């Protein structure tokens, strides 16, 4: 009002005598009805809601709302090596029509850059939510947004957490703009009830359903197919199988303080189930085997399909290469674990033996002459084993939060150079055990020398060499012997399968893991049996695994067996070679 500064705006003037700011929430005191009646039409039906009460409630949970800031997913995308986390997560809960007008009414924003985004659908060959759409700028006070296209909305608001003018910001998006289709918040809403009520109300082809650590964004009519009335035991489950892949990955740190994403899960009409940046996917007739959570424990395959899924978003720190179908079944075998029910998947240690010993193969080729088509079911056992021993058998409950933070650390992508990722994966392994794990990788093939060119998402060169290879092997000799050969664990019994189950002749006979747990020694008298190359033990029970080796204990390891009757391939040179038993801690006892 003094000389010195600009006159206000006209709206901006005649809005802030009425109401008690640019919300326009408020009736501020001592106004008339006449000063309200001198607003354009617009805001005379809000002036008027807001002094009375006639805004519709349901409406107002809507249409006035502080919105809360989340953190920028590229950012930390690159800091903790995964694909990008979704930025919706701010619905508005109002969709909207091409060549809507749109009044958005924004509070104090602090010094924040926000905007609106429209979000629809993409596609040739069939539909699905789009993860991104139109953007419209919005500047503090009074914004107009004209609709390019339909959709609903979403507030995007991603800044700097930690940073003191990191609040909510109140925006209202008044009466007549646009169409309140609401969506159920988690904490917020609480109910199934509440939930029931917001689906029955909305009318969008998508609903949106925000929970901790990821949203749902629906098919309506398949909501309302398979859960009606009921949402709390879905999110909450799929909550926790997000919250258990983020559990392994060690960014307690950081997340919620720092990263606080979700995941956004579509309904694609085509395709079947995949994760990739910005969203993860399954297709909208998959979909009762999302929401009911019987339906997810009903067969094995229905949790594994989509933790192996949200474990792509998740396994770059620790993957290259070679290994991109199975790395992320670290994540498939840890939420398999959890949910109680069923026992984890993989081949068995004969597998790794017959590629090792019998045909010669290195990790990159393990299972596969191709170098172009991974055996997922051999090359998953590896991680897993880390798991069951250093956390199932509790000697380092921390060890895979450790392994992921040197790996951020070690910061390689997936294909830069797999060859050299193996090995420092394998040196990073021995550092966060703080034991040398030469024997684990030696038999997992890491020690082989590589030089070839590999498909896998990519063509990439792969290149092991001596000197890279002898170099690991020092740094790794730096830590103190390992407590057990665990190369030889399992989390399976035979007679947990049936018997046309790929398992039940793949696990063996000995190394279950409570023969680490319980430090198990060999008490009985063992003794071998040959009969041309046929191996049986007998009173074998104790050990773990029996080995075929060159010379002595010290020499080279020719082959394995975890069963206690096993034939020797032909492959395999007999002379020098001498039979042994393992027990947990590692002795190997004379045959
Ligand atoms: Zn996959």
């Amino acid at each position: 009002r003094g000389s010195h500064m600009a006159s206000d705006k006209t709206l901006d003037k005649q809005l802030l005598t009425v109401f008690t700011d640019i919300t326009c929430t408020e009736i501020k005191n001592n106004v008339t009805n006449e000063q309200i009646q001198a607003l354009p039409d617009y805001f005379v039906r809000i002036a008027e809601a807001v002094r009375d009460n006639t805004y519709d409630k349901w409406e107002k949970e809507f249409r006035i709302r502080s919105y809360e800031p989340y953190s920028n997913i590229a950012e930390w995308a690159d800091k903790l090596m995964t694909k990008k986390y979704s930025d919706l997560d701010n619905p508005t809960g109002i969709s909207v029509k091409a060549g809507d007008d749109i009044i958005v009414l924004v509070g104090d924003t602090y010094g924040q850059n926000i905007s609106m985004q429209c979000i629809w659908e993409t596609g040739t060959e069939y539909k699905q939510t789009a993860s991104s759409g139109d953007v419209y700028m919005l500047n503090p006070g009074v914004n107009k947004l004209t609709m390019k296209g339909e959709g609903q909305l979403f507030v995007m608001y991603n800044t700097e957490l930690t940073s003191n003018t990191a609040k909510p910001i109140k925006i209202h998006i008044p009466l007549g703009s646009g169409t309140v289709n609401g969506f159920f918040d988690l904490k917020e809403h609480k109910t199934d009830e509440k939930y029931a009520e917001l689906l029955k109300k909305s009318t969008h082809k998508y609903f949106c359903i925000r929970g901790e650590k990821i949203m749902f964004y629906f098919h309506r009519n398949k909501l309302l197919e398979y859960v009606p009335n009921n949402i709390l035991s879905a999110i909450h489950l799929w909550d926790n199988i997000v919250g258990w892949q983020q559990e392994l990955m060690g960014i307690d740190d950081v997340r919620p303080s720092q990263v606080n994403n979700h995941l956004f899960a579509i309904s694609p009409e085509g395709s079947y189930m995949w994760a990739s940046d910005y969203q993860i996917g399954f297709v909208y007739t998959y979909l009762g085997n999302i929401l009911l959570e019987d339906n997810v424990m009903a067969a094995e395959d229905n949790a594994w399909g989509p933790a192996h899924q949200i474990g792509h978003v998740h396994q770059a720190a620790i993957n290259w290469a070679s290994s991109t179908e199975s790395s992320n079944n670290l994540f498939s075998n840890f939420i398999i674990y959890k949910l109680g029910k069923y026992k984890s998947r993989g081949n068995g240690l004969g597998s790794v033996a017959t590629a090792r010993y019998a045909n010669g193969q290195a990790w990159y080729n393990m299972g596969d002459a191709t170098h172009q088509n991974e055996d997922t079911e051999t090359h998953m056992r590896m991680n897993w084993q880390l798991w069951i021993y250093y956390h199932r058998c509790e000697y380092k409950t921390d060890f895979w939060q450790t392994l992921f933070k040197l790996m951020r650390e070690v910061n390689m992508t997936e294909g830069e150079d797999p060859g050299k990722k193996q090995l420092e994966f394998a040196k990073m392994a021995s550092k966060a055990a703080n034991q040398n794990l030469t024997d684990f990788f030696e038999m997992w093939g890491f020690f082989e020398p590589v030089n070839t060119t590999i498909e896998q998402y990519g063509t990439y060169k792969y290149y092991v060499s001596d000197a890279m290879i002898r170099e690991a092997k020092e740094y790794m000799a730096q830590f103190p012997a390992p407590k057990h050969a665990f190369q030889y664990i399992e989390d399976r019994k035979k007679s947990e399968f049936p018997s046309n189950d790929y398992r039940y002749s793949a696990v063996g006979d000995v190394g279950y893991y409570t023969q680490f747990k319980e430090n198990q020694k060999i008490t009985k008298a063992i003794t071998a049996e040959l009969a041309g190359r046929k191996v049986s033990i007998q009173n074998g029970d104790e050990a773990v695994a029996f080995e075929l080796r060159e010379n002595d204990e010290n020499g080279k390891l020719l082959y394995f067996s975890t069963f206690t009757t096993f034939e020797i391939p032909s492959s395999i040179l007999m002379v020098n070679a001498k039979l042994y038993a393992v027990q947990a801690d590692g002795k190997r006892i004379l045959l």
